């Protein structure tokens, strides 16, 4: 009789990250209970730059302080953008789905350094430090946040418990919908800080199950330039399936 290796979801997710030859953590929160998965659990309490995940908070601050509205069309003013898909006029919500940096730089500059630092410190996001550069403080420092802090933030968003108006949080939630099928909804925001070393990849969001239960997640991993952007989505979805969340 041979031995049998018993692969629980903890071992599977740890080895999912090992297979990509990188370090990563998946933070899960539901019913005010947080679980850690992956091959680098100490990442969960390490500060990283939020990169494009900060768009969620940018949008909340801009809508709450009436610097924009969900129907405003941000015009493409003619510079070569990083992707041709970004070279069009679009709303805040379309820019959220596309992670269209220049729209959120326009919004950040409307908010202004003063209001932004004060709203970020009021929310208590991460180390709550934005420095003097209002258009990149979430990409190159000084703002940093742990994956646990991101799961706590996004779970509050999903529950409309952040210190913002209900309608503002509801509108930002609708910008983050990624997938709907069979009574499940998945919301989230990817991020990838390429200019810092080591690079950091994010995928933060939540699942709404058919009975309404919310299961929030923050995936955080080291990226390398040869990786496809979809590696974050692949690792998230396989792990969510292994955990029976979807
Ligand atoms: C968000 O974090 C990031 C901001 C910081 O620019 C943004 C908008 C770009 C990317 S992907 C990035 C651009 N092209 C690189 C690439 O694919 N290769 C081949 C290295 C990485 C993202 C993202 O989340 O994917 N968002």
């Amino acid at each position: 009789t041979p031995s049998q290796i018993v692969q629980g979801h903890n071992q599977v997710i740890h080895q999912y990250f090992d297979e990509k030859n990188t370090s990563g953590v998946l933070v899960i929160q539901t019913d005010k209970k947080i679980n850690l998965y992956g091959n680098a659990l100490s990442r969960a309490n390490t500060e990283y730059v939020p990169a494009s995940t900060f768009k969620m908070l940018n949008a909340l601050i801009g809508l709450e302080n009436q610097k924009t509205d969900i129907n405003e069309i941000f015009k493409w003013k003619g510079e070569k953008r990083s992707f041709t898909a970004w070279e069009k006029d679009m709303t805040l919500g379309e820019a959220m789905k596309l992670s269209a940096v220049p729209v959120y730089q326009e919004l950040a500059r409307r908010i202004g350094l003063d209001l932004m630092q004060k709203e970020v410190k009021r929310i208590g996001f991460g180390n709550a430090e934005i420095g003097q550069q209002v258009d990149n403080f979430w990409l190159v420092g000084p703002l940093k946040v742990t994956p646990i802090q991101e799961v706590e933030f996004v779970s509050q968003l999903a529950h409309t418990q952040l210190p913002f108006s209900e309608k503002v949080q509801a509108n930002v939630k609708n910008m983050l919908l990624l997938e709907e099928s069979n009574g499940y909804k998945i919301f989230g925001k990817t991020g990838w800080a390429m200019d810092i070393k080591p690079q950091v990849g994010w995928l933060t969001g939540w699942v709404e199950q058919p009975d309404g239960k919310i299961v929030a997640f923050a995936l955080n991993m080291e990226m390398r330039s040869e990786m496809p952007a979809s590696i974050r989505n692949e690792l998230l979805m396989k792990s969510l399936k292994q955990l029976n969340i979807i």
